[PDB]
DNA sequence: CGAACCTGGTCTTGACTCCATTGCCGGATTTGTATTAGACTGGCAGGGTTGCCCCGAAGCGGGCG
């Protein structure tokens, strides 16, 4: 729960302004952010870990 | 077969107690209203990035009495 990256917030987008693109995996998080390990509900992309 | 009983209540009567229920009556408190004389004179201030769809509004190029 330490640890984790989180594209939602205040100053953040929220998931019904969320589109498809941000959450996929660019392929400069190799090395920053894993592909891997999102939360699987309805917040798969916006929610990851370093 | 009758006498006398004592006991199931049935009901009343009177005397006494207690207790609510207004009734003043005065003080406490509670709520409303008014009044303060130097001068003072035009707001902060924030967010906001989806996409698609339908429709209505404003405008610009096109011709015309």
């Amino acid at each position: 729960h330490k640890r984790r990256l989180s594209a939602l917030g205040p100053g953040g987008l929220s998931r019904e302004r969320a589109g498809l693109e941000v959450r996929d995996v660019h392929p400069s998080h190799y090395g920053r952010m894993c592909p891997i390990e999102t939360p699987e509900g309805p917040n798969i992309g916006l929610i990851g870990s370093l």
